[PDB]
């Protein structure tokens, strides 16, 4: 049985194959167990209470009880625990609180923080409600833990109520924390950089504090809101992993602290940097949702658990199991230099090769002839489009293609009518020059007038035009915070910006629910689970190099389903890397993702056109396997590997893609073994017609043969008989 | 003072900054110290003698003296030492010997084993002669250790005399052995493969036995006769290294054994595999020369020590400091498909770009139109050469080029007149079919008639033709050993083959000492210090890819001077790797070696011709710096590095070559610091005219800037003012 149970002083939060067991000890909440299901928990792994030097106590006479040494589910500073705190509220002359458990409730079905992205499809869930109070400060903190009956994930968030007669200020308020017992641990995170997104990083947990964080106002290219605490020696196939993740797209921190006793604290939430939150009497603050996910089946186990939870409970139901259109995007194809003739000719070529959707990228609005002006001016450039957008769309529709359109609503150019009319709408500090980034500024979405304006302009665009798809961009990070009437309002504006964004995108995605919205932030600059609540695919990276895409796709699909992961076949030499790669390899690499095209089809040879038509035909066949199937990493593209290989299973279809980076000589061929087949199953390999048992493919494997050369690839396609 | 000293029961072998101190303990020889100079040695690091269980004793009553636990300089089996032995002689019913020290002598000046390559320029050397006897077996073993006054190297070899009235058989006889005290050690070796020669390998010394060996009858592509025993944590710049090397080109073994007490034995010599040696009464056997070289300046220290010793005492004096000609070789250019017109046209183009030497590769002799016939038939194909070789050579000379010629004297084709006349000259076993390799057979150079024939044919070729250069090839390994009249003669034939080879090549190189002989064995299949005694350069690898050449050159110049290391600019796509690389990078990579050219100059554009002419002009300038200067590795090309950088210093000239393998994006530029400059020196960088102090270049370093793209390179050229 799954759900929530209250049994004497234990609370059991029971998801599928994952339990959190909390003990109420005289108002203090102790983490007894987080991990595989245990019923009738007795306490075999309880903390041994002893006098630990310099670890102090809530009472004078009992030296062996200390919040410095108890395992907890939230952290305070000032009561004897010196580990990093996760709740810290200023009230009167102090930022000491002492929240004590008073009452527990259980909810059933949907719930979550208002104004923030949270799980859906929650009918078969229960939520533990732990009501804590600080009687002196007259504050309440309420913790929520939600079970899921179909996934090894628990969701968490909290609400802080000010029940006092004075203003209070939240300084720290994370979404999840767990104290894990001293043991050897490794951590996996996804970091990297622009054009190197979601680089998989693994390291040993060491004494001290390790953290990843964004202070950019977006989660960022260089860190993902995820931290995987792993059993020493974890592999793809074996060992315990706990993934903590955050459904938030602004400033966040994830940290792991190893203290003086070798104990380990992990937490994730809103970054303390650039954050404070004023609460007037009777006001409350709810944190974004955190997730804790578990597998005992290594890193592939955690990928599957995380992907499944995302597909079922985050990504929009309307799209989570819907094959996504193969698109053409004109950006790398033309940049800003296009007009109607060029567009329809590209559309003609796209239709001939069987592409499904035509996306008009940057440059269609205002006087956007380059990237130095016009953001904020969402007026159609009818001169450039050679008539109305309506007439363009009709043209695209009549050629048999869906129509998509680029927006960047959060941004404003100094050189724009919007800025001329409302210069105060930009994020800025009185008496300081702007800081520029791609020669543009960020709109203050903490300003309700800004949100109202964007809802209006965009609702107008979407209702008056037959648009099938939106690409929602965001091309710089936030500087010069000073739009508040007070310092505290400025400290709130980064989170209020996010609330404004979510109000905006939840409104539009809900009001226009037939439209496929793809998120973007110079590629993967905001590829997190907050955005994926509303945008069921993401432009994974501006780097469209087939080879540079290998580690990027590795990371981008590590916790997120492949279906989310936009990938385009682009021109050579590649625009980012300056590299020639075979068209075959560009195709096979993009086909490990959500396939599209981004090159000038009108300038290709007849042969290159035929190749792309063949690629499109192939992917129409593989699309369900890739987008709806189960992903298995076989060879990981990292810093030292010269190879990449990824398998997908879906019913009677099994495919495997193999890529080799550098040509090798006098080196024995790799043996590549498949996973998760029926030993007794019979698998017919398309290329040679041979039938192999699943046992053979899994335990003997394929001798991988290639010619001489860099960046070569091949694909194996099997049908189970 | 350096040289040899005998002081009571200590013998001191004293080279520059390296001493071997041996103690005579009642006929047993103990290794007291090998390492930095110590005078007046007292024995601070003596073995503590105790009863070690299962370590037995030469006398009944003294359980604390055991050859199982004493550090020694040669190893026997059967007297209580169970570490791997380095001398083992069968006599009568046993292969137990008990060699006991009887007498020491000191020689001055040159000496070495007859018939085997050994150091030259030995006027300032002394040799310790340790005469050992086994009175029962009536055998003598004499050990030789030679000092050098200008290098931290000691040379060693031994002679075994049969003074008995019966035949005896040597089963094991290594050239050097040392027992090192228990400590943490790493080892560096050079292994790899064909087209991947001299791959630098580093690992921890572990309990048990690690070895590299050849049983191929040549030292081989996959292992070099070298083993570096290193202090834990050695770097390029710091820590103790002991390099043991062998001046031999046949079957060898190097091993490191960590025993039950954590002690470490290292040895190098003739491989026991495929070796036995019969001695009739009064006959003797001398082993090849081993070298032990030391540095306390890390791996660059050992490179310098090894290179210096090779330049001064191995490589021919006639060439060791002589700039080597920039050559054109036609092999990759035409393969077998050439005639006189094509040759002279290539020669014309070579002259225009300033090339100095023209080498005619395979296919000029017998009916060698492919690689399936004619080896053994060293008759000029006057039809193919369009007249006599004499007339061809005159033509090449008149165009201003030296002339070079390809030979493979050790080999015979089934389809050849030589085989038709003397089928028994091939290495073979009566009643077994041939084993084939590149469809050719190996000549039995253990057969004195074979050696006489080759001396004659080749002396004739060289005296009747004005040849400036020879490329001496050897394109397969030895199979089917059975040419002996007895089993024992067969067991001797692999070493006798080597003696035959050395007799042949010492004769020809001496009799034709103006000719530059470059050794070759499908590239680096026999690139060892035995060959380098007679052949002052070597074709480092058939792999002429600029990028694949990086780890190859790293290894090929690790212990051997750059001047030895043949490197050719070749065509793209590269014939081995199937890869396009910039001509600039092919040039800069080959210029880190001994530069030549190997592509069809007649088929290049006018631009590619101008580029090569520029490369030749440049290298004429850099040649002394590269060939005669001091080499400093700055970034090593290994399995994980994406970079390579090598510096050369020579008087007032400092150059640095940098190569990046894969294009990178959003990655901060590398900072490359130079080494071994004068802090106060002023260094003018050619490209920008800026003057930097040596301190700046060494301690701040160069920000390395590149455009986008794979396989890019650049060079920095400095002049000290
Ligand atoms: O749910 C826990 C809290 O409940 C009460 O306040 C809530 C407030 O948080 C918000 O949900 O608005 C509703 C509307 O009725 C309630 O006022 C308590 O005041 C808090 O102390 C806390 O228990
Ligand atoms: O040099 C040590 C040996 O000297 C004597 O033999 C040598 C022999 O090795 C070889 O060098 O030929 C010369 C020619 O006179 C000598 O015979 C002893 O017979 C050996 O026992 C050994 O001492
Ligand atoms: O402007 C259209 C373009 O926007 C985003 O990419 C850009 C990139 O082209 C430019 O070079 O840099 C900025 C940041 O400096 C952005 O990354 C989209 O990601 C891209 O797909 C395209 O739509
Ligand atoms: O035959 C001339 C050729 O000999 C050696 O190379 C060859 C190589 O070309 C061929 O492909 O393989 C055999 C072994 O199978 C040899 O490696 C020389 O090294 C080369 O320079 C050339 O002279």
């Amino acid at each position: 049985h799954m759900g929530v149970r209250i049994e004497n002083n234990l609370f059991y939060v029971e998801s599928k194959n994952l339990s959190l067991i909390i003990e109420n000890r005289n108002g203090y909440l102790l983490l007894k167990h987080l991990g595989k299901t245990i019923k009738n928990y007795k306490g075999s792994n309880s903390v041994y209470e002893r006098d630990h030097a310099f670890s102090g106590n809530p009472t004078a006479t009992n030296r062996t009880f200390s919040l410095d040494t108890q395992r907890q589910i939230f952290g305070q500073h000032g009561l004897g625990d010196f580990r990093k705190p996760t709740i810290q509220v200023q009230h009167s002359v102090t930022e000491v609180t002492d929240f004590r458990f008073v009452e527990a409730k259980i909810l059933k079905g949907q719930n979550g923080p208002q104004g923030l992205p949270s799980p859906h499809s929650m009918d078969d869930t229960e939520t533990l409600v732990l009501m804590l109070e600080d009687s002196k400060a007259q504050l309440s903190l309420t913790l929520y833990y939600t079970t899921f009956n179909n996934d090894a994930t628990i969701a968490s968030y909290s609400k802080l109520d000010n029940n006092s007669n004075q203003e209070v200020v939240i300084h720290k308020d994370f979404s999840f924390m767990a104290d894990f017992p001293a043991a050897d641990y490794e951590i996996v995170t996804l970091q990297g950089a622009y054009a190197r997104e979601k680089t998989v990083r693994r390291q040993q947990v060491e004494q001290g504090i390790f953290s990843i964080s964004s202070n950019r106002g977006a989660s960022g290219h260089a860190q993902t809101p995820a931290l995987l605490l792993c059993e020493q020696g974890v592999t793809e196939d074996a060992g315990n992993v706990f993934a903590i993740q955050l459904m938030y797209s602004g400033n966040f921190e994830a940290f792991v602290q190893k203290n003086q006793l070798n104990e380990v604290r992990v937490a994730i939430g809103i970054n303390p940097e650039n954050f404070s939150w004023k609460l007037a009497p009777e006001e409350y603050f709810e944190t974004p949702v955190a997730l804790v996910t578990h597998s005992d089946q290594g890193l592939t186990g955690i990928s599957h658990e995380s992907q499944n939870f995302v597909l079922k409970h985050i990504m929009l139901s309307e799209f989570s199991k819907k094959e996504r259109p193969i698109l053409i995007n004109n950006w790398e194809a033309t940049y800003f230099d296009f007009q109607r003739e060029k567009l329809l000719e590209l559309a003609d070529e796209a239709k001939k090769v069987g592409i499904e959707l035509f996306v008009l990228d940057d440059g269609w609005f205002g006087n956007r002839f380059d990237d130095n002006r016009a953001l904020g001016d969402w007026v159609v450039n009818e001169e450039k489009l050679g008539g109305s957008l309506e007439s363009l769309i009709s043209a695209i529709h009549e050629r048999g293609l869906q129509f998509g359109l680029w927006l960047e609503p959060e941004m404003i150019s100094v050189d724009s009518d919007l800025y001329r009319q409302h210069p105060d709408w930009a994020i800025q500090v009185p008496g300081y020059e702007h800081t520029y980034s791609r020669n543009q500024l960020v709109l203050n979405l903490a300003n309700p007038q800004v949100v109202e304006y964007l809802k209006s302009v965009l609702d107008q665009l979407l209702f008056y035009h037959d648009i099938d798809y939106i690409k929602w961009n965001m091309n710089r990070n936030i500087t010069k915070l000073g739009n508040g009437l007070t310092y505290l309002e400025t400290q709130m504006q980064s989170h209020q910006y996010m609330l404004g964004l979510y109000e905006l995108v939840s409104y539009l995605t809900e009001k226009h629910s037939h439209i496929l919205f793809e998120s973007c932030s110079g590629g993967g600059g905001r590829n997190d689970l907050g955005m994926m609540r509303y945008f069921p695919q993401v432009w994974a990276s501006d780097n469209t190099d087939a080879i540079a895409r290998l580690p990027i796709q590795y990371g981008s699909s590590y916790l997120y389903p492949t279906i989310s992961m936009g990938a385009h076949v682009s021109a050579v030499p590649n625009h980012q890397m300056g590299r020639m790669t075979p068209l075959e390899t560009r195709g096979l690499v993009a086909m490990m993702g959500n396939l599209g095209y981004e090159l000038d089809l009108t300038n290709l040879s007849d042969e290159e056109k035929a190749t792309i038509a063949n690629q499109v035909n192939l992917y129409k066949e593989l699309r369900p396997v890739v987008q709806l199937g189960q992903q298995y990493r076989l060879i990981n593209p990292d810093t030292v590997s010269n190879e990449a290989a990824v398998q997908f299973n879906y019913g009677n279809q099994t495919i495997v893609t193999y890529v080799r980076v550098l040509s090798v000589v006098e080196t024995m061929e790799t043996t590549l073994k498949l996973k998760d087949l029926d030993e007794e199953g019979l698998y017919k390999l398309q290329e040679n017609g041979e039938v192999y048992s699943g046992a053979e493919l899994m335990y003997a494997g394929l001798t991988v043969i290639l010619s001489q050369g860099d960046f070569l690839s091949r694909q194996y396609i099997f049908r189970k008989l």
